[PDB]
């Protein structure tokens, strides 16, 4: 894997946005061959989305032939709720770029058959072959997507129960009221994520330091599903200095020296 | 994975039996499409076998179109010895249900070519496509089937050398005389087990507490081959309270809350 | 996996050479069906190469229909430098056996397109189907080939940056001058190695004791890529007593008892 150790969250967002634009522009997407981009919600990717919007306004990237898949959606929360992941993606990203409505893919957490909706989603991914780049965050508890501790490391898309830790963290988007946070979510699996050609996980803040330690220094295990990135041929973690607090000094030095020429501009 | 934390071994057996009957009856097996069930010996599954026998007598399940494969057999022990795994399975299960003789599959530990017998067994599994549900136990030392510590995590069916720890445990079936316990066994591999559609491991007693800790809280490693369940898309561990002694309090609480609605009847 | 615990490095070399000759002679290679052998450089395999040369001189093995692939080559070092891996292999092995020039495969570290050279190498392996036996060593830091800490466990052949630890170790071949040791190498990946039918890693000396502990007692992780052998169906580690210093007493006893009949002649 690559670990990109940057100083501040603003730089993580600039690096991630530049990496997405690099992959899209080198791919040269068309209607017949779209670039397929997997996307997360949460607080971590906001700077990346804002950077991508500005790069599009400057004519540096077009999303006209970009197909997107999101990692997850809350179960039982109204789709037009401002904190649904559908609302998050339109308000923070889709409404500000030249993406096509038919190229947006989202999970519906309010159908009468969660298993059929998750299978529909997997089938739609397979209709494009592969996801070319999947961006994600990481939970305090190590999850990627909502693959909470003790998730199968070859799981597919399914309903999952959010941990109390996840719901406490996400309550900051519900006026700090954990009773407003949904208890379940539909989420792509660890196997679904590993099927992508490239995975880029953004990690910012001291709250994620134990998760980053598990990802980088820990072994492969189902309690910290971010550790599954060790199995993937093309995984990138982009992190800020507060997220490194639980790593060894030699670990940060190793990756800082490896990436020196790739971070000196950020 | 799912961890089902029950109080007592009797409940583990009732839960496991109910889960097997659920899978068989939803599958609707026929002569042309049998349900393929993998089975263990040892002390742990006895309550499950007794429960399945009673459910069959009550007309709740038929094994007429169930095909079975056992995990292992001792090498060098006479097949008609009362403690051969063949004898165990007929005396404790097959002689009491409507299973068909042609649908029973067992390893022969007394041929002149162990490798050919193991390959015959693998080829017979492949003749049915997949095992639909594989029930197992766990060794004190973490083994599934007889995949003793330092087994390949992608192993196939082969002869294995039993550890002293395993032979001491199993000597309770040989009047406590370790000199009567065979030294070798033919066993399906970790890879063979992971090829099943669903794996259900039963874990009872404080002797298994270190193995359960390795399965649930440890990382993937070849010393505790039960840890390979973390790689499987559909693994279930069913355990009693004595087996949880080495887990953290928060680990037991996590799974107890997740499964609350699924255990309240047991 | 198999762990072969021998006393001294000389015995490790004799065992490894005997194992290679066993695989070649049982395979019965021909021009139309060659035996494909993966090979390492470094100090560890020298005794094995010398033993293989003597066995060939004695008529016990022929390399006429053996195809070889090496693990790696330094980037930027002249190919005719005496410490290039090309020079190592010809001077220590190829010039002393009846191998055919067209059957030798080596990475070229001095082309103008490292990615194309690595892909050429992968394509050449695939032209033979599989590598039948891949011999390797292990780095102080746990690497197999030059899959340095934090390498993908499904990596393919690519350029890698050598750690300071690796360069300090290898400086003994450059008059102790770390400034003469190349900084980069082309190396087969962890995935490339795991594609072989059988892997045999030689481990000698107390400098490798932490790496052997990670391989045998540790869990699967990308910091010690030798731990990936736990995933492979047919992995063998051959070690001497100094390399076992960080293992538990019970671990050495376990493998010594398992292999007793296979080591009593060495
Ligand atoms: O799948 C997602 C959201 O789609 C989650 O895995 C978040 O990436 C994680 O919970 C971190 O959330 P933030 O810390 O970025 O809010
Ligand atoms: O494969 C089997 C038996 O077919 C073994 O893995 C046992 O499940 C394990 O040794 C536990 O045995 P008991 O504790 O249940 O006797
Ligand atoms: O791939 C190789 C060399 O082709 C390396 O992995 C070495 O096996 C390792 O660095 C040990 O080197 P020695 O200790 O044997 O010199
Ligand atoms: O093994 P997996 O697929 O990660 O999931 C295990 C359990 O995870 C829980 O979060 C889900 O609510 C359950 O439905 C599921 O059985
Ligand atoms: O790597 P595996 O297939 O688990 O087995 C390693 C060794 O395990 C031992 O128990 C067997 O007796 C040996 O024959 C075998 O070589
Ligand atoms: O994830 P991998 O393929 O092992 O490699 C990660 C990094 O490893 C470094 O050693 C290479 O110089 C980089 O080019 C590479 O990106």
């Amino acid at each position: 894997m690559r670990l990109i150790p940057l100083k501040a969250a603003a730089q993580v967002g600039k690096w991630a946005a530049a990496h997405i634009v690099k992959r899209i522009n080198e791919f040269q997407p068309t209607a017949e061959r779209p670039f397929v981009l997997g996307l997360p919600t949460g607080g971590t990717p906001l700077a990346t989305y804002k950077a991508l919007i500005e790069m599009h306004k400057a004519g540096e990237v077009s999303f006209k032939h970009v197909v997107t898949f999101n990692m997850d959606e809350y179960v039982g929360l109204a789709a037009d709720h401002p904190e649904s992941y559908r609302s998050f993606m339109y308000n923070n990203f889709f409404n500000h770029i030249d993406i096509q409505e038919e190229n947006i893919n989202l999970l519906n957490g309010n159908t009468d058959d969660h298993e059929a909706e998750c299978k529909r989603y997997e089938d739609k991914i397979k209709s494009y072959g592969k996801i070319n780049l999947f961006m994600g965050g990481v939970g305090n508890d190590g999850h990627i997507a909502f693959n909470e501790p003790a998730s199968s490391l070859s799981s597919r898309t399914r309903i999952k129960t959010l941990t109390e830790d996840t719901r406490i963290a996400n309550s900051r988007f519900f006026d700090g009221d954990i009773n407003q946070v949904p208890k379940y979510a539909l989420t792509i699996g660890v196997g679904t994520l590993l099927d992508a050609q490239e995975i880029m996980i953004l990690v910012t803040g001291h709250n994620k330091a134990l998760a980053l330690q598990a990802a980088v220094e820990g072994s492969v295990n189902h309690l910290w599903t971010v550790s599954a990135l060790q199995l993937h041929p093309k995984a990138v973690i982009v992190c800020d200095e507060p997220s490194t607090q639980e790593l060894k000094v030699k670990t940060v030095k190793y990756f800082t020296e490896l990436e020196a020429k790739n971070i000196v501009g950020f």
